[PDB]
């Protein structure tokens, strides 16, 4: 499956694409304001994310700093990213088809798009500005919209024991992106669509 990752942001940000215990493709690159990088993703894959990182600093040898999202401080990632990550997450090739959605429960830095390419479903999208709007308790000083869970380290906010209720702080994510998950146990906005779909990531798509 192929994934066009677009940075439509008049700012820079290094992109990420990880499944948690690995790269997938070469796992981040940097996408100056305008640019696209397509990756390849191995079908089957099951729990991938992409995300952008902002405000970034690499070295020679990929290896550095950045202030949301980084990734053990990697170029290429292959772990996920520190929040607050606007999250597009995906799993293919499960049982026929494939299944995406974004997710504000890592918090907010990017706004995005996350679209088929291809035929037979619709795209989601948070592009809302969270960041402009967010709650001063969530507001991370290095950038960005952190979530509850994050900030706080609640069992209700990080739903750990799997009984957990929307939040004054879920709600807010889910005003401004109803189409994005806000907390663990929220009503699921996961999109179904054809088995080996082909996506576009558009960050700041409007
Ligand atoms: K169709
Ligand atoms: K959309
Ligand atoms: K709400
Ligand atoms: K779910």
């Amino acid at each position: 499956a192929t994934f066009e990752i677009v940075n439509r942001c008049s700012y820079t940000v290094w992109a990420a694409a990880s499944k948690g215990d690995a790269a997938l493709d070469a796992g981040g690159r940097q996408l100056n304001s305008g640019e696209s990088w397509t990756i390849n993703v191995e079908p089957g894959t099951n729990g991938g994310k992409i995300w952008a990182r902002t405000d970034c600093y690499f070295d020679d040898s990929g290896s550095g700093i950045c202030k949301t999202g980084d990734c053990g401080g990697l170029l290429r990632c292959k772990r996920f990213g520190r929040p607050p990550t606007t999250l597009a997450e995906f799993s293919l090739n499960q049982y026929g088809k494939d299944y995406i959605d974004i997710s504000n429960i890592k918090g907010f830095n990017v706004p995005m798009d996350f679209s088929p390419t291809t035929r037979g479903c619709r795209g989601v999208r948070c592009a809302a500005d969270i960041v402009g709007q967010c709650p001063a308790k969530l507001k991370a000083p290095g950038g960005g919209c952190n979530d509850a869970c994050t900030v706080f380290q609640t069992s209700e906010y990080c739903c750990t024991t799997g009984k957990c209720g929307p939040t004054e702080y879920s709600r807010f994510f889910k005003r401004l992106c109803p189409d994005a998950f806000s907390y663990v146990l929220d009503k699921p906005t996961t999109v179904t669509c054809p088995g080996s779909s082909n996506y576009r990531v558009t960050f700041c798509p409007t």
